[PDB]
Formats: structure tokens, C-alpha cells, sequence
């Protein structure tokens, strides 16, 4: 490939005043 | 490929004043 | 390909004052 | 291809004051 | 192809003051 | 199943400002 | 299952400002 | 299962400012 | 399981400013 | 399991400024 | 008000393979 | 107000393979 | 107010393979 | 206020393979 | 205020393989 | 002006794969 | 001005894979 | 000005894989 | 100015893999 | 100025793998 791009992963820009969790999978999970 | 783009992954721009979770899968899950 | 684009993944621009979760799959799930 | 585009994935622009979840699949699910 | 476009995926512009979920499939589901 | 979805449990944003008197049973259950 | 989702437990943002009197049973349970 | 998700337990942001009287049983349980 | 997720226990941000009277049982439990 | 996640115990940020009267049982437990 | 909703702002769900700009106002512009 | 919601701001869910800019106002502009 | 929500700001969920800028205002601009 | 939320600021979830800048204002600009 | 939240600032979740800068203001700029 | 916007300079994504021969003058300029 | 925006200079992603022959003048300039 | 923005100079990601022949003048300049 | 921004100089990620022949003048300059 | 920003000089990550022939003048300069 020359200059192409493939999106992946997980991202959260701004998280203000919140409860995040309680059984959460945030990210990239890969099995081969 | 020359300059093309393929979307993937997961992203959240702004999360303000919220509860996020309780059994949540946020991201990219791949199996081969 | 030269400059083409293929949409994928999942994205949420703005999430303000909400409950998001409770058994949610947010992202890209691929199996080969 | 030269400059063409193929839509895919899932996106939500603005989500304000809501409950989103409770058994929800939001994204791209592909199996080959 | 030269400059053509094929629509796909799923998108929601603005969602304000709502309950979205409870057994919902929002996105692109493909099997080959 | 592969990627389906099913709502369950208590719902989303129910009983909003609903003055009860009592005795109610709300959700997904079984009474013997 | 692979990547499906199911809501369960208590819901999302229920009973918002709901004046009760008592006795209620809320969620996913079983009473004997 | 591989990567699915299921809500459970108490919910998300429930009973917001809900004046109770008593006796309620909230969540995912069983009473004998 | 591989990478799934399940909510459980007490929830997220529940009972926000909720004047109780007493007697409530909240979470994921069992009463005999 | 490999890399999954499960919420448990008391929750996240519950009972925020909630005037109780007493008697409540909160979390993940069992009463005999 | 009790539970009502007023729509506003601007949101774009999915934008794939496009040129957006060149003198564009995208959002909410308010003067008092 | 009790539980109502007012939409505002600007959000873009997914932007893949594009040029965005060149004299663009994306957001909320308020003057009092 | 009790539990209401007002949308504002600017957020972009996913931006993959793009040029963003060249005279761009992305955010919240307020003058009093 | 009791539990309400006001959106603001600027956030970008995922930015992959891009040029961002060249005269860009990304954030919150306030004058009083 | 009791438990409310006001969004502000600027945040970028994931930035991979990019050029960011060349005359960029990323953050919060306030004058009183 | 307060918050308006005007496109200028070279455009967005022009001349995509356009075989020229020469001599062209492209943008916002003036030739004497 | 307060918070406006104007594109200028060379554009965004122009001339993508455009075989030239020569002589072109591209951008925002003036030739005497 | 207060917080405005203006693109300038060479652009963003221009001439991607563009076979030239020579002689071009690219950017924001003036030739006498 | 207070907090504005202006692109200038050479751009961002230009000429990616662009086979030249020679003679080009790139950036923000002036030739006499 | 107070806190503004201006790009200048050579750019960011330009000419990536660009086979030249010679003679080019790159950056922010002036030739007499």
C-alpha cells in the first residue's frame, strides 16, 4: 500500500462528570 | 492501494454527565 | 484502488446527559 | 477504482438527554 | 469505476430526549 | 446466535414521574 | 453466542422522580 | 460465548430523585 | 468465555438524591 | 475465561446525596 | 416542565468519502 | 424543570476518507 | 432543575484517513 | 440544580492516518 | 449545585499515524 | 465580523486524477 | 473579527494523483 | 482579532502521488 | 491578536510519494 | 499577541518518499 488508512481501536475524546465501568470492555480484543 | 481509506474501530467524541457501562463492549472485537 | 473510501466502524459524535450501556455492543465485531 | 465511495458502518451525530442500550447492537458486524 | 457512489451503513443525525434500544440492531450486518 | 439482540430486564426510562400507591411488580420475573 | 447482546437486570433511568408508596419489586427476579 | 454482552445487576441511573416510602426490592435477585 | 461482558452488582449512579424511608434491598442478592 | 469483565460488588457513585431513613441493604450479598 | 423535549443543534450521522467545508457554518449560532 | 432535554451543539458521528475544513465553523458560537 | 440536559459543545466520533483544518474552528466559542 | 448536565468543550474520539492543523482552533474559547 | 456537570476543555482520544500542528490551538483559551 | 466563515485559497480535493497538459493557474490570485 | 474563519493558502488534498505536464501555479498568490 | 482562524501557506496533504513534469509554483507566494 | 491561529510555511504531509521532475517552488515565499 | 499560533518554516512530514529530480526550493524563503 502507498498512503492508505484503516480505522481500528477505541477512543473517547472527552469524558466529564461520569461513572464509566461496571463490566466494561473498552479497547481492542483480537484472537487468532 | 494508493490513497484509500477504510473505516473501523469505535470512537466517542464527547461524553458529559453520563453513566456508561454495565455490560458494555466498546471497541473492536476480531477473531480469525 | 486510487482514492476511494469504504465506511465502517461505529462512532458517536456527542453524548450529553445520558445512560449508555446495560448490554450494549458499540464498535466493530468481525469473524473470519 | 478511481475516486468512488461505499457507505458502511454506523454513526450517531448528536445524542442528548437519552437512555441508549438495554440490548443494543450499534456498529458493524461482519462474518466471512 | 471513476467517481461513483454506493450508499450503505446506518446513520442517525440528531437524537434528542429519547430512549433508543431494548433489542435494537443499528448498523451494518453482513455475512458471506 | 451470532449477532442478534433481545431486550430484557426492566425497560428504558419507565414510570417517569409516576405516582404509585404500591404493590406493583415491574420487570422480567415470575411470582409463585 | 458470538457477539449478540441482551438487556437484563434493572433497566436504564427508570422511576425518574416517581413518588412510590412502597411494596414494589423492580428488576429481574423471582418471588416464592 | 465470544464477545457478547448482557446487562445485569442494578441498572443505570435509576430512581433519580424518587421519594420512596419503603419495602422496595431493586435489582436482580430472588426472594424466598 | 473469551472477551464478553456482563453487568452485575449494584448499578451505576443509582438513587441519585432519592429520599428513602427504609427497608429497601438494592443490588444483586437473594433473601431467605 | 480469557479477558472478559463482569461488574460486581457495590456499584459506581450510587446514592449520591440520598437521605435515607435506615434498614437498607446495598450491594451483592445474601441474607438468611 | 415534566418530561418534554426541544430539538436544537446540528448533527451529522455518517459522512464517508466527501469534501465538507469551504465556507461552512455547522452548529448552533445564538446571539442575545 | 423535571426531566426535559434541549438539543444544542454540533456533532459528527463518523467521518471517513474526507477533507473537512477550508473555512469551517463546527461547534457552538454564542454571544450575550 | 431536577435531571434535565442541555446540549452544547462540539464532538467528532471517528475521523479516519482525512485532512481536517486549513482555517477551521472546532469547539465552543462564547463571549459575554 | 440537582443532577442536570450542560454540554460544552470539544472532543475527538478517534483520529487515524490524518493531517489535522494548518490554522485550526480546537477547544473552548471564552471571553468575558 | 448538587451533582451536575458542565463540559469544557478539549480532548483527543486516539491519534495514530498523523501530522498535527502547523498553527494549531488545542485546549482551552479564556480571558476575563 | 463575529463568527461567519468564507472559503478561500485553493479548494478542497480538486483536480482528482486530472491529467493536465500545463499552463493552468489554480486558486485565488491575480495575474498582471 | 471575533471567532470567524477563512480558508486560504493551498487547499486540502488537491491534485490527488494528477499527472501534470508543468507550468501550473497553485495556491493563493499574484504573478507580475 | 480574538480567536478566529485562517488557513495559509501550503495546504494539507496535497499532490498525493502526483507525477509532475516541473515548473510548478505551489503555496502562498508572489512572483515578480 | 489574542488566541487566533493561522497556517503558514510549508503545509502538512504534502507531496506524498510524488515523483517530481524538478524546478518546483513549494511553500510561502516570493521570487524576484 | 497573547497566545495565538502560526505555522511557519518547513512543514510537517512533507515529501514522504518523494523521488525528486532536483532544483526544488522548499519552505519559507525568498529568492532574488
Amino acid at each position: 500500500g502507498f498512503g492508505n488508512s484503516r480505522g481500528g481501536g477505541a477512543g473517547l475524546g472527552n469524558n466529564q462528570g461520569s461513572n464509566m465501568g461496571g463490566g466494561m470492555n473498552f479497547g481492542e480484543f483480537s484472537i487468532n
